[PDB]
């Protein structure tokens, strides 16, 4: 039933690096708006990154004459997707078999019961606020998007949806927060983590990627040490503070940091879950060697250092994380580690996660080899002055 509806060349505008770029778009009846950086000849199971389910189409003229953009809501991020093509008739085109196949898919809290701790980041369509709810004491992350622009599900390793509420003109989210301290500020303090210990948060790391991948069919994609947190026990929660953001202006401009980015999606090319697992390669090198992979200050050289530059490993670090690691940072995703069909398997069955019980990682039995100096949930240390140390 799976057929392509419409396809095409597009100039997409760049996700990281906002320059124009041609691209060959497939448009599918499942939804799925993928581009390719050339005419596919051609995993089968759809992501949900590129669908086009429930999302507003807007023609603009700005900043470039013949721009459509698809907005939509992914879990509880707002993301947007610019096009351009050469005559207005050709996006009516577009628009027109896109907001079709979107309809042919189509088939008290409040705000006065939390208080206002920290802003912990700020975006486009809203921002994100860290919250102690008043009658618990609980710590919260409140997502506060624009209404305009616009909870069954659960896994140990992610940081949980508690609820959703609404308010005239904002939509909120409310997540849990974990109180057991920020990764890379344990990581910082501590220098670098052993194998074991980067095993551990590995393995954990591992289940919840599995489970966004296989079950919820979606690629998470922004995995790095900055988005890795531990709770009161030491296990690890994968957070979703994210915010879409407008680039900043040596003369051209960039979404966020790019040391963390899998090389095709810098290429802007196809991607899949193949990404996460080049996330799962950066975060786990910098725990066992305690450094990122690439690293140079000229943007110009940082790209070349992901698109190019292999990578190279410490002699203190054992033949096992070196086999993971060097697969993990395959620059190709067909190459890669967990690129194949298997996914996640490919690498729970890897030798450095041999003895690893995975029935065990998804259900806590494995003890933690960090516990965090926290009494309790709403234990307020990581959050104090001293974190700065
Ligand atoms: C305005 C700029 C812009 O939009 N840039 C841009 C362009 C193109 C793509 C992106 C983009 O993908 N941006 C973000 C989107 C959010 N990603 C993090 C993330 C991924 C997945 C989840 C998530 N999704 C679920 C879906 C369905 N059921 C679930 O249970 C889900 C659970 C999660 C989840 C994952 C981890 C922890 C907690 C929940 C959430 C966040 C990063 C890239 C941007």
């Amino acid at each position: 039933d799976v057929a392509i509806v419409k396809e095409g060349w597009l100039h997409k505008r760049g996700e990281y690096i906002k320059t124009w770029r041609p691209r060959y778009f497939l448009l599918k009846n499942d939804g799925t708006f993928i581009g390719y950086k050339e005419r596919p000849q051609d995993r089968e199971a759809p992501l949900n990154n590129f669908s086009v389910a429930q999302c507003q189409l807007m023609k603009t003229e700005r900043p470039r004459p013949n721009t459509f953009i698809i907005r939509c809501l992914q879990w509880t991020t707002v993301i947007e997707r610019t096009f351009h093509v050469e005559t207005p008739e050709e996006r009516e085109e577009w628009t027109t078999a896109i907001q079709t196949v979107a309809d042919g898919l189509k088939k008290r809290v409040t705000m006065n019961e939390f208080e206002y701790l920290k802003l912990l980041g700020k975006g486009t369509f809203g921002k994100v606020i860290l919250v102690k709810e008043k009658a618990t004491g609980r710590y919260y992350a409140m997502k506060i998007l624009k209404k305009e622009v616009i909870q069954n599900s659960r896994h140990p390793f992610l940081t949980a949806l508690k609820y959703s509420f609404q308010t005239h003109d904002r939509l909120c989210f409310v997540m849990e927060y974990a109180n057991g301290g920020e990764l890379f500020f344990h990581l910082s303090r501590e220098r670098v983590f052993s194998e074991d210990r980067a095993r551990f948060y590995g393995a954990e790391i591992v289940s919840a990627l599995d489970y966004l991948h296989s079950e919820k069919n979606v690629v998470y994609r922004d995995l790095k040490l900055e988005n890795l947190m531990l709770d009161k026990d030491g296990h690890i929660k994968i957070t979703d503070f994210g915010l879409c953001k407008e680039g900043i202006k040596t003369m051209k401009t960039f979404c966020g940091t790019p040391e963390y980015l899998a090389p095709e999606v810098l290429e802007d090319n196809d991607y899949g879950r193949a990404v996460d697992w080049w996330g799962l390669g950066v975060v786990m090198y910098e725990m066992m060697c305690g450094r990122l992979p690439f690293y140079n200050q000229d943007h110009e050289k940082l790209f070349e250092l992901i698109l190019m530059e292999e990578i190279r490993f410490p002699r203190t670090l054992g033949p096992e994380a070196k086999s993971l690691l060097s697969g993990l940072l395959k620059k190709d995703p067909k190459q890669r580690l967990g690129g194949g069909s298997e996914d996640a398997k490919e690498i729970m069955q890897h030798r450095f996660f041999a003895g690893i019980v995975w029935q065990h990682v998804y259900e806590k039995k494995l003890s933690p080899p960090f516990k965090p100096q926290v009494t309790s949930e709403t234990d307020t240390r990581y959050f104090d002055e001293e974190f700065t140390a």
